[PDB]
């Protein structure tokens, strides 16, 4: 029935606005309640205690909020416009139609879902022109009763036109590789010359990343072009004459001690410019070093008296993280500078307006001054948007989201008030969208910014070059790793995660050093800059590579994905497979490799309508009938052998080893006992029906081996410690009676697969690391040889956001 959402207010003005929303905003079955506290930190505590449910935090406060004594988590935030947004016109049309208002602009889309080149605001009669991303072409807005601008289609991305400008007069210049939708691949390979280099979002080469053919190519990050960026700036009056390197001793006003635009961006610049004498957060609090840097200041929330001297709040509210302090916030910091209580104001660029351009200007970190409109060139760094937070337990996230989504639909005045600016939310907020429940402080801030916040609060870990922290995914692995650590002589330590993805995050966060990953997780890990140090070797026939490291191997023990049929017992070939059964929807050989080939050779729909048992593929489906159909042992057609039972029972895609298993009498069953290796064989493309013994040639694809990944700067140490530990323990080790790497009484396949022969150091080749790990057939088949084949919250956190006024640049 009726639920309630308790919003926390840090000030009297915020409670006045919040109570206005309680009266004027009617959301059915949700009741808004306003809880009052005296500061930002007291509101975070109230949410932690269950006294309130939601509040809005600056991005600079997200990291500290995620820890004791707050333990808060971002749930709702304003989305930015990226150059990777799909079906944007359709989504934007739905949102506008969802608004409970009449006469608002509703974007117009064609049949394909693209923007119509001309967009009109029906209620006002104004029309304008737009590119493929919906951005208004400058100057094309016309009122009713006036000749309209004629609108061209701007649908050709920047790269795709460069392909056919270089494809041309039989020249020899280079052609770029770009993923679908025309975006530049971050890694570029020159066809004529073995050179490799890397580009940003708009395809221009970054810098020192070009490499000759014989050398290892650079490790290069995915870039995204994002619009509307806000910046941290230092604002000063034109009357003053000092520059940035003369800030010491001056009077300053800051939006807040915990805010990026008021403190954290400034401290980063002061340290990099060597203007701030600071030993470090372990030796000295950053506030103490800053207290000696400035003479007197107003920095709301500060615990040094001189940093609170210039504040204007009445006693009990002076220097508080609250609008009760008149100088709090971006506009509060501007007010102090206006009233000559400080010589410089540190605030967000959103508080800049052309009205201030007469008296005010910007203080640039290169010791120059520039006008306000040059803030994109005169700033202390980008500031990501704030976010709504709640408890990590996330008990009331659903109720909080339903309220804000409904309040936005009903045009409630969330982002403005007569009482003041930036109350409850940033006034610049256009909309708030729900975040994935996977998102936390690390994923929201991103890998680079997270470490900057971690280092700034003195939680930065420095890994020991002589110890490897190994991440586990369950209690049994933790027990075996503890057994390993106790016999490692300080070389091995153990961390705990719930899944391999969590282990990858811990390595990126600096909380762990190494983990073994199956093939499914390698795409994200390699995308985030991790690298394989050692890999599981499974060739039980050859021991040369294990006994002596560096000696070559003939077969790494890889599985090969193949399609097994009987020899003309059935007359099937690859080209008439329409009208087979698979191990499982998630398995690589059973599903990933075949389905990737199918969709690649004729762009269509595999989900159904291509075949005439594939567990985990819904029910009442084309294949789920042949099996019920659960991705579980309880289905008798699940797994490697389960897919073998399907080939014999109404047979029409498995690893190569499965046929040799059960055959020749190996599996005691009523069905698969009296069949032999001459009865079955495999489908190759265009070749077909090799005697199942010609795999490695009659294969759909090879499957790369499991890899142990780590950071690039930890590669040499991890392999060194693993190699030393492998000589002691594991198969044929000096102290193998003390402990075993590839077997355990705690369980099976802990940390590594128990059938692993040994770990072999990864031989890196002068090739793309995605190709270098996966191999060209697997990389091309499964992921299209592209860095954009899959997207996720983890990959987004590992993606560099590159600011641009508009996406327009990608179209001309
Ligand atoms: N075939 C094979 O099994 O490869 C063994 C080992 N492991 C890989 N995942 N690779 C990726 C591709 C590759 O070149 O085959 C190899 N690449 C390097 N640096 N060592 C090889």
């Amino acid at each position: 029935n009726a639920k309630q959402v308790r919003w926390c207010a840090i000030s009297d003005l915020e409670q006045k606005k919040c109570n206005d929303l309680v009266g004027s905003c009617n959301v059915p079955d949700i009741t808004l309640v306003c809880v009052l506290r005296s500061s930002t930190e007291d509101c975070m505590t109230a949410i932690k205690d269950g006294q309130a449910d939601a509040m809005f935090l600056d991005s600079g406060e997200v990291y500290e909020a995620s820890k004791d004594p707050y333990n808060l988590k971002p749930i709702i935030a304003e989305p930015y416009s990226s150059n990777r947004d799909l079906q944007k016109c359709l989504k934007e049309r739905q949102q506008a139609l969802a608004k409970k208002m009449i006469g608002h602009y509703i974007p117009q889309c064609d049949e394909k879902g693209n923007y119509q080149p001309q967009q009109c605001h029906g209620s006002t009669g104004h029309c304008w022109c737009v590119n493929a991303m919906g951005e208004k072409i400058s100057g094309t807005n016309t009122p009713p009763g006036q000749t309209r601008a004629t609108c061209e289609r701007h649908e050709l991305p920047k790269c795709l036109k460069e392909r056919q400008v270089a494809l041309g007069k039989v020249l020899g210049r280079f052609v770029p590789q770009c993923d679908e939708k025309g975006n530049y691949e971050p890694q570029q390979f020159h066809g004529s010359t073995g050179y490799s280099w890397c580009v940003n979002a708009i395809g221009e080469e970054i810098a020192g990343t070009k490499t000759p053919p014989g050398k290892i190519p650079a490790t290069c990050q995915k870039h995204d072009l994002v619009t509307t960026c806000h910046y941290a700036v230092a604002m000063v009056k034109k009357s003053s004459a000092f520059q940035f390197n003369q800030l010491k001793g001056k009077r300053s006003c800051h939006s807040g001690v915990s805010k990026t635009d008021g403190w954290k961006a400034l401290v980063t610049v002061l340290v990099e410019k060597k203007l701030l004498s600071w030993d470090g957060p372990a030796k000295e609090s950053i506030q103490r070093a800053m207290s000696k840097f400035f003479s007197v200041s107003c920095i709301p929330g500060a615990t040094q008296t001189n940093l609170c001297k210039q504040c204007k709040g009445e006693e009990g509210k002076n220097c508080k993280n609250s609008h009760d302090e008149p100088y709090y916030g971006n506009y509060g910091a501007f007010r102090c500078l206006k009233e000559d209580m400080g010589d410089v104001a540190f605030l967000r660029s959103t508080a800049l307006s052309d009205e201030h351009s007469e008296v005010y200007e910007l203080l640039c970190p290169d010791n120059t001054r520039k006008p306000l409109n040059k803030y994109k060139e005169c700033n202390l760094g980008t500031v990501p948007a704030g976010t709504v937070v709640t408890r990590k337990i996330s008990d009331k996230t659903e109720d909080i989201n339903n309220f804000l989504m409904e309040a936005q639909k009903r045009q409630c005045k969330l982002f403005s008030s007569a009482h003041g600016k930036d109350l409850m939310f940033d006034d610049s907020t256009l909309q708030l969208a729900l975040l994935s429940s996977e998102v936390d402080a690390f994923l929201y801030l991103g890998v680079k910014l997270f470490h900057a916040m971690k280092a700034l609060t003195g939680d930065a870990h420095l890994p020991s070059k002589n110890k490897v922290r190994w991440c586990t995914i369950n209690k049994l692995e933790k027990m075996k790793c503890d057994d390993w650590s106790a016999v490692s002589g300080g070389a091995i330590a153990c961390t705990e995660a719930s899944c391999p993805k969590g282990c990858v995050k811990q390595i990126l966060k600096g909380e762990a050093d190494a983990v073994k990953l199956e093939v499914q997780y390698m795409y994200e890990a390699l995308m985030c800059g991790l690298l394989p140090a050692v890999e599981e070797y499974h060739n039980k026939d050859d021991f040369g590579p294990c006994k002596t490291p560096g000696s070559p191997y003939t077969d790494f023990g890889t599985l090969r994905a193949v399609a097994l049929v009987k020899k003309s017992n059935k007359d099937i070939n690859w080209n008439n497979i329409k009208g087979s059964c698979h191990t499982g929807v998630g398995d690589i050989a059973g599903w990933v490799i075949p389905v990737s080939l199918i969709r690649r050779q004729n762009d269509n729909s595999d989900i159904d309508s291509f075949f005439g048992c594939a567990p985990g593929s819904d029910t009442k489906s084309n294949l789920c009938k042949l099996c019920k159909c659960s991705l579980s042992d309880k289905e008798a057609y699940y797994g490697n052998q389960g897919a073998f039972r399907c080939l014999v029972e109404k047979g029409d895609f498995v690893p190569h080893t499965v046929v040799f298993e059960n055959t020749d009498g190996k599996n005691p069953a009523v069905w698969a006992k009296n069949l032999k290796s001459e009865d079955f064989e495999l489908l190759c493309l265009d070749g077909s029906r090799a005697p199942v013994s010609n795999y490695k040639s009659c294969k759909l694809s090879g499957i790369p081996p499991p890899a142990i990944v780590t950071r690039e700067e930890s590669i040499s140490d991890v392999v060194r410690i693993v190699a030393n530990q492998q000589s002691l323990y594991g198969r044929k080790g000096f102290e193998k009676d003390m402990f075993q790497l590839f077997s355990s009484n705690k369980g099976n396949n802990l940390l590594f697969n128990d059938n692993t022969q040994c770990l072999i150091t990864f031989d890196r080749q002068p090739k793309d690391i995605m190709e270098d790990y996966f191999g060209k057939p697997y990389y091309t088949t499964v992921y299209g040889a592209s860095r954009s084949a899959m997207s996720s919250e983890l990959i987004s956190a590992c993606t560099i956001k590159h600011c641009s006024n508009s996406l327009e640049v990608l179209f001309q």
